């Protein structure tokens, strides 16, 4: 309340519920975040607002639902695949970093933003950490991929299959079997159509090896501010390096309020560790980076102490949505981490997809042990540091978070979250009812996604489930679940609740009725015009030639 | 004689007679074969009617000269290469199956066919097993090749050579002499020039890549009856996979008379073994191959021995020709099998070609530890078993074979085969004649292949020596041996026999005249039309995209 | 003076005066060569023509600046580097095998010749050993390279640069942004567009895989006189094949007056050993090649002991100009010698460039264990060689060489070479004045390379500098230099002799001026028509297909 304490909000990416040691693991050493959740308060219904990077990390800027600026698409892509494509947080979006600097904090993002970068031209940088609140950006526009590091994989390989190899084989089919008619006197088979035939299977392949040239340099490299600082990113103490500029900024401002938004690459696929991780761990080089990133907490946790901030300095840390199921290498080594209990996980809405870890540390005001098991939404750190820095909320437009400071210093038991809807990027997916006086959590499902191999926990086929058509199944009435008495989700309700049903859906279903009655008419961030590449938007640190390449950290 | 016993016909591929140990050879593991000539007869002079696979199957299956059904080529090629090619055993030929098959009994073929699948429509299976006498088929309808395995060499390489590398030489040094012409200012060359020889070099190069990748997915596959059950076939188990099919067989007959043909992938290239036999072996992974037949054999054997039903079963054991001379891997590893003393191999006429193992085994009616020195052929099987089974020869057509009991019984001391005749495939190559009251063996030779390099023992530059053109000599007068005084075949006659000549050369010139008055005017089924790849008649086990593959055995 | 000695002329291929032990470096084996030093004269100012191959070598064997026949380049190509090229040693030249041979000498080359083959037909051999003084050639017409040796890097990679990655990643880079701007709208890209750069890149990589290619089979050959005998090279005992050639040719002589020029391909890059050298020396396969060099030197050395020729055979080692400083392999590993105390190196002029050792041995006239520190050069061969043999001096044409015996005999004090000229390929690099009755050595440039790396020693950007543009810094006045008390050329004079420039260099200039009143006007050997693939110039030993290639070594 206007005590403008020091804030820091530590994102993992892709890091399950099921992961940290204070959430039961029993095997990945967390011992820093784990003692960032005994000293504070550990959140047990902590909901991202999306299962994918991209909106979930609009919803946190902004504490609203991605659909109300335009943050989640109607097709295949959830998030943003290309830097120099034209989708982005919208310049008309308030973030929270922009509240706080409006107060005088200093404001500064370490890591991964994926929100866009620039608009029409590629110095603009209309959706810029820099034009989005923050004085300081170390890190990369995009996001960590398989294909931002040589040798791991791509994120790529379904859409090879439409685009090039599928294709290709046609054209290729189509030319052996010509071929053969032609020797066996069936056809005259022109020399054009050869030609044709010829000529398009080299421009596809032309393509398709420029892309697997050009992806990585072009897509994956680090920026200071306005600049491109190595390209393509190097992985080699990559962790170490977000340390360090996290570490500076904050003994740069040990007399002045600040705000560090902390946004790890870990632990999202090329997993990496420095050599003082790798090779000893419980589930891989999964393990290692858990732990390489547990490190880095506690080397800021160890500032503070050291500073003598860590008082009047509140701690937040979660991870942008649940682990990834479907995350297998080539190999069968079992990248991705573990939800535990819940069901599905990354690009899905059962538990596993959005219930995060959540913990929080404010030694001066938050009494340390504590355990919130009420439902609350990565929106909420919105609002929350917003009143911490005496910044006002925007009264011009809706906002879905709610401060969490009444809950966590115990002058309520109740989050004000009746009721929280669960998109599948721009499709709302599920309802959730945590109905008051009371302790059940109700949660119906417009649609499931069709898990791809029998039984399995996720959708290995498309690597991810998708949010419509053929890859979801809606049902009629919504399929309903009492949270509260199995996390599992591992019992559709229908025996049990059943005069209760058409009474409780119809109060469910007036609550999204009443709900996408305040979903405004927003330009689409993802549409193919916003998606896809452009290449007037392609920033290229000067190299020989017309490559793109420095290493100007070195 | 009408007393239906049952009847096993095992046919080894490739395997030499110095390679069983009943033969001579002293290294070769080979306990339960020559078990089968200890119990039985081993023959001595047995001769298959061609040095090559399909026309000495064609022969065994009807008793027949191969040329007697147009299975013998004029061309390069002497056996089916393509599943999906139109030639094959013709509809109008009886094989000792359908023989035995109208008498009752059961028919199975288990391994290799080799003698074509389908005609006109890719599911009329007119040369198809079970449209020529077996009543179930598990195995493969063409042949085991090096293509068959990745990484084991190809039988293409000298077509690759006039077809695709040689033009593509020609194409690139014009190219390079052009484009050198043009720069020194010798020569204006048009672009459409470059166009031309661009276009061409990757037409050829498609083709070629083409060949590449499908070959062996079309053509190395598994089929039960009408059904492909493995695609590309896998060499995992496979002879126990083979071996169980055949028990099965007899397991599901133990009441019912039976006739299995059971026809090996050993030890033809592309060799392969268990884990039981991998690496402990004579002569290289051709040894473990060998040795990994000769149990499944004794397998067979045990389990007639366990079903009682090993008195009253005539057990028959070949391979369809020679071991292959010519056959050493890149690396120089030294696949083949051995002749032992014999000259020549497969793919010729001489002794090593066609003089293969031949051994009977009928514990009620033929007596063990016998020899026959006697001259017989593979063709013999078809009315000594026609015999056995109650089956009246046909008698609108030749047969060439003579039943073998009379000999096997001692009721007969030489064997009904005055003269016999040794086609390169369709040329006749050389006639044989033991005369009457004579022990010597007259073996002339209108021609001989020119072995490749010098002194070598076979024709390594095309992998095979051929029997017409360039790659032979013809010898006028004929060129006369005796078989019985030196089997190495090391010195042609003609001091000692000199007086003798022109009278015995006139009476086997017409034989071969006689012979070949009765030879009928009949399709090819080695014709460019019937040899080469038909995209109607391909087989595809239905799979993603246009590819062709399945594992239904799994 | 008329008593036909026996010679051998003895050249290394880039040793540098660092390397062998006589000349102070205490860790490379060279007991034979400094064998040589020890028992004759060790020459301390010896400078070669040229700091490249061919026009230092032409200068060897005509005692004549390379401007004066046209054996010198004003592009950045300073040697030929096609067996299938039309420059040369101009068959108007005279070379010193010639004027042996003239007077009854047997001669005969060994190894490298590095000047030409055929002009206009592939068998005219215009500028072929054979036709230049030699009655036997047994060796290689051009030089080994890098490329020679499969796996060894390329001297091509900087025209690869321009000529085919460069184009091929503009064509490449418009390819795939045509196709963005197409699929986004913006343009209508035709099909016609499309296929241009297609076809474009098509037939530069076509080019580029055809010399990668042809050119070591094409470049890379053996001859005997004018036969190709192994084609490509072998490395396999090369430096031992060539040893028995020069003593068989001696063992050919040993009653007649012979010429032996035993011109080395050690220790070029391409490093090579035999086992009896590989793995066990100072720097890497570089001091194996330089040791396995000594051996071969040994060899030579015992066998005219053997022979009782050693008393009065003039010996003389050099080599062909100073080491390679850019010479790096890709993997770091470090061939090229050492130049020691001097600067730069092979292809500059400055002193690690040009001054070579120089070794005289002849025991019957030349006192052992002598030092001459008097400048000499490379070209002193021909008149010293001359005289001895009784041939008389060229007397229509200059010779810049100078008869060495009277300062090796102690008849003379100073040498007659108060000016030498450092020529950088064409262009005239220094000038060197020692003045009479004077100890310092007055060294002027009129430019100098500019070294690519900072510092670094040698030009690592084009792995060798150049003479002319931008590789290049002229220096007005000429910048002086004081070689008697610096060698090391470390500190440019200006302060010292600064009431002595004006006086000097205008001596020095009239020198240069005086000097290039004599070049007269000539063909260049090195022109595009004389430097350019020729296809009617291609030697190709007879193989199958239109290979070239064979082992009449074997
Ligand atoms: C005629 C139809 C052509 C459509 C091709 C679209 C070009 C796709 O653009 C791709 O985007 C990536 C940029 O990050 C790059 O790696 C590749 O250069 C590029 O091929
Ligand atoms: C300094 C920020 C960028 C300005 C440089 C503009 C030129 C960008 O050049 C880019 O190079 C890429 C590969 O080399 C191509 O794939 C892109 O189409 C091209 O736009
Ligand atoms: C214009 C001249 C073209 C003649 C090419 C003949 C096509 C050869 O057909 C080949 O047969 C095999 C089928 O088993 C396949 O592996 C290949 O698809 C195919 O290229
Ligand atoms: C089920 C028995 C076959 C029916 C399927 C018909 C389609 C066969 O498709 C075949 O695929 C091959 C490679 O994919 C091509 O090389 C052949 O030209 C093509 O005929
Ligand atoms: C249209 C412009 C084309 C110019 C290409 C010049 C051809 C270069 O000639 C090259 O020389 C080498 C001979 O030793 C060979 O290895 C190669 O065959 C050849 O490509
Ligand atoms: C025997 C001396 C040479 C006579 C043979 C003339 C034919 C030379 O053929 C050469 O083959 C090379 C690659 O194969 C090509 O690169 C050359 O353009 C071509 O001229
Ligand atoms: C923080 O509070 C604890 C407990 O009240 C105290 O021991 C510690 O010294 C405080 N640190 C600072 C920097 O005030
Ligand atoms: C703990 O994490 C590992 C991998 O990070 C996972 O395999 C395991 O299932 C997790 N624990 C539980 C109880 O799920
Ligand atoms: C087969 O014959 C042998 C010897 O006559 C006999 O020992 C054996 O029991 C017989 N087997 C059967 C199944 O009749
Ligand atoms: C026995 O077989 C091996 C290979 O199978 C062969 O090398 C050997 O020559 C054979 N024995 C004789 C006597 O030929
Ligand atoms: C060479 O000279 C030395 C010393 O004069 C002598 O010992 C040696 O025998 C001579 N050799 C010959 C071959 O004359
Ligand atoms: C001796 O030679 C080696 C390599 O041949 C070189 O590294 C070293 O510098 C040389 N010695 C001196 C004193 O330069
Ligand atoms: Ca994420
Ligand atoms: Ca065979
Ligand atoms: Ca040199």
């Amino acid at each position: 309340a206007a005590s403008r304490p020091n804030i820091i909000l530590v994102m993992a990416d892709d890091l399950g519920i099921g992961d940290p040691g204070c959430y039961g693991n029993k095997t990945i050493r967390t011992p820093n975040i784990d003692r960032l959740a005994s000293g504070g308060v550990k959140l047990t219904q902590h909901l991202a607002a999306s299962p994918l990077a991209t909106p979930s990390r609009a919803a946190f800027m902004t504490g609203r639902y991605p659909v109300r600026s335009g943050m989640a698409s109607w097709s295949r892509t959830g998030v943003f695949l290309f830097t120099a494509s034209s989708g982005g947080l919208p310049t008309d979006e308030i973030t929270f970093a922009k509240l706080l600097k409006d107060q005088g904090y200093s404001t500064a993002l370490i890591g991964k933003w994926h929100l866009g970068m620039s608009c029409h031209s590629k110095t603009d940088f209309c959706h810029h950490p820099l034009h989005h609140g923050f004085n300081y950006f170390y890190g990369i526009s995009l996001t960590n991929l398989r294909d931002c590091k040589p040798g791991e994989g791509s994120v790529f390989t379904t859409g090879f299959k439409r685009l090039v190899f599928l294709p290709l084989q046609i054209v290729g089919v189509t030319l052996l079997t010509l071929a053969a008619l032609n020797c066996l006197g069936l056809l005259h088979v022109p020399l054009g159509v050869f030609f044709s035939l010829l000529f398009l299977a080299a421009l596809i392949l032309t393509l398709f090896l420029g892309f697997l040239h050009y992806f990585r340099p072009l897509n994956c490299f680090m920026m200071r501010n306005y600049e491109i600082i190595q390209q393509p990113m190097s992985y080699d103490n990559l962790t170490q390096r977000l340390t360090v500029e996290a570490a500076q900024f904050i003994q740069r401002n040990t007399e002045t309020p600040f705000l560090l938004v902390l946004s790890y690459l870990h632990v999202h696929t090329a997993l990496f560790s420095s050599k003082d991780f790798a090779g000893k761990s419980q589930h891989g080089v999964y393990g290692d980076a858990v732990e390489e990133m547990d490190w880095s907490v506690g080397q800021i946790l160890n500032l503070l102490d050291e500073l003598r901030l860590a008082n009047d300095t509140l701690i937040y840390f979660t991870s942008d949505q649940g682990a990834h199921v479907e995350e297998v290498s080539s190999k069968g080594e079992i990248h991705g981490g573990s939800n535990g209990i819940y069901k599905g996980g990354k690009a899905n809405n059962w538990e596993g997809g959005i219930r995060v870890p959540g913990i929080l540390r404010w030694p001066r005001v938050i009494q340390a042990g504590q355990k919130i098991d009420e439902p609350t939404s990565n929106m909420d750190i919105f609002p929350t540091v917003a009143k911490l820095a005496g910044a006002p909320l925007p009264e011009d437009r809706i906002i879905d978070g709610r401060d969490l400071m009444p809950l966590l210093e115990g002058k309520s038991q109740r989050s004000d979250h009746e009721f929280l809807f669960h998109y599948c990027n721009a499709y709302l997916n599920a309802v959730r009812w945590h109905p008051q006086n009371s302790t059940s959590i109700w949660k119906a499902f417009f649609f499931t996604p069709n898990f791809n191999p029998v039984g399995s926990n996720g959708c290995f086929a498309t690597h991810v489930c998708f949010c419509f058509g053929s890859y979801v199944t809606h049902h009629d009435p919504p399929l309903l679940f009492d949270i509260s008495k199995d996390p599992r989700e591992r019992n559709p309700l229908t025996p049990a609740s059943e005069p209760r049903f058409y009474e409780i859906l119809k109060v469910m279903q007036e609550a999204a009725d009443r709900h996408t009655q305040t979903l405004p008419e927003v330009p689409d961030q993802f549409s193919w015009n916003n998606f896809l590449w452009k290449p007037w938007l392609q920033l290229c640190c000067p190299s020989t030639g017309l490559s793109c390449q420095c290493d100007r950290e070195k």
